[PDB]
């Protein structure tokens, strides 16, 4: 009975991973991150559930994976090592990643290897980094590090940005993941060149499994879905620049905590995620109640008179009545969307409604059905919102110019903050 035959039979794939927004996350909404969600496709594609199991460390990880009764693979953003062991293979793969030291903004940053020598360093015990150390000590024998079992990606981060360690090293990607919530990290250098991402598996000659691993991941990266899932979790620097990225980790600091009580106030009286709500107030003002602008919009949530008014908003200025009525104001245009369109679309789609109103957004989704798209699916109702913007378009719909352009971006980017928000995990 081969290692697929007994997935097949079990009708269970079990995948080990780590704790972390990255690989796999547990929130209230439901299950998350880059690795459960390439697992998950991977089970549907061999018509069995998946059954996800955590390690407390990377030791851990990979003495469960060469247990008697162990999980069928790991899929836990894994670098191969450097030399081949029996005890596990790698899949092809499947993204990568570059090897980043990284230093706390406010002191010295080391441009080279040899400035890692008298440096107070942590990492990963067991990883692929920790292995870099390794083996640059036997060029610097004075090279410290430490190697803690305890911590993940997020708490070394964590500890430079409040200046417990001076250093630490970590994969390109999930140091862009976590940018965002450490104000005071910088990447260093790049330690080494690139290296390719891959899942493990028990060692021995049975290759039934890995097959069909190597086999889906090239259908993963043709359809797209690597890139897609890259961009989700790991592409907070792509779009929303470097500068973008660790302003919001200082603004998450230093602004949210003052108006985090009315979002959450707000989000149980309206029974929804207070942590959208947050992210359409960062997307509008930065989190600033005494915003303003030129275009009769106004406060944290940004409202128009029009309405404010609706809304029994009589203060725009006002941080607990700005976020009550651009919430209110959310669910009701979410609550009145055709039904046709389901969650969660539905979503995305009310977000549209916030920014250009419901009217504008109909005109985008009878051009989607006039297209032969479906418009009750926010990604092709999103390739339309942009045509609102131009007059050869435009000009024959019911309602008209919109800026549909700036609809999609604001659409994007409060996805993303919110996802953000939703992966927040607490100190230590
Ligand atoms: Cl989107």
């Amino acid at each position: 009975p081969t290692a697929l035959e007994r997935v097949q039979k079990e009708g269970v794939l079990r995948v080990i991973t780590r704790n972390s927004p990255a690989t796999y996350f547990q929130d209230r909404n439901g299950e998350t991150g880059f690795e459960y969600e390439l697992a998950k496709r991977f089970a549907e594609r061999l018509g069995v559930e998946l059954k996800i199991e955590t390690a407390d460390n990377l030791d851990d990880l990979y003495a469960q994976l060469s247990r008697e009764g162990g999980p069928a693979l790991a899929a836990a953003g894994l670098t191969p090592g450097r030399e081949d062991d029996a005890s596990v293979r790698y899949s092809h793969t499947y993204l990568d990643v570059t090897p980043q030291i990284i230093y706390r903004n406010g002191q010295q940053r080391p441009t080279r290897p040899e400035d890692l020598v008298g440096k107070r360093i942590m990492v990963l015990k067991g990883s692929s980094h920790a292995e870099q150390l390794a083996e640059l000590k036997k060029q610097y024998p004075e090279l410290k590090y430490e190697e803690s079992d305890a911590v993940e990606v997020v708490d070394l981060l964590r500890m430079v940005d409040v200046g417990d360690i001076d250093l630490t090293l970590v994969d390109s990607n999930e140091l862009a993941m976590n940018q965002v919530y450490f104000p005071n990290v910088r990447v260093a250098f790049d330690f080494g060149e690139a290296r390719g991402l891959a899942w493990a598996l028990p060692g021995g000659d049975d290759d039934s499994l890995m097959n069909e691993v190597n086999a889906f991941l090239d259908q993963a990266k043709k359809e797209g879905l690597l890139q897609r899932l890259k961009d989700r979790y790991y592409g907070h620097v792509d779009v929303l620049g470097y500068v973008g990225a660790y302003t919001f980790a200082q603004h998450l600091q230093q602004r949210l905590p003052r108006y985090e009580s009315h979002f959450k106030q707000s989000g149980k009286q309206l029974d929804t995620d207070w942590r959208l709500l947050a992210a359409i107030g960062y997307q509008e003002s930065l989190w600033q109640p005494g915003a303003t602008s030129k275009t009769g919009v106004r406060g944290l949530m940004m409202l128009t008179n029009r309405t404010a008014q609706a809304m029994g908003v009589s203060n725009r200025l006002d941080p607990k009545q700005s976020i009550q009525g651009g919430s209110k104001y959310f669910v009701q245009i979410r609550s009145e969307l055709p039904e046709s369109i389901k969650e969660p679309d539905r979503s995305w789609f009310a977000l549209a409604a916030y920014n250009i109103g419901g009217a504008h957004l109909e005109d985008a989704r009878k051009m989607a059905e006039k297209e032969g798209l479906n418009p009750n699916k926010w990604l092709d109702v999103k390739k339309m919102l942009p045509r609102l913007a131009q007059k050869q378009w435009y000009a024959k719909t019911r309602y008209g110019y919109a800026r549909g352009g700036e609809t999609v971006h604001f659409v994007q980017n409060v996805r993303r903050y919110y996802d953000i928000l939703t992966w927040v995990t607490q100190p230590q």
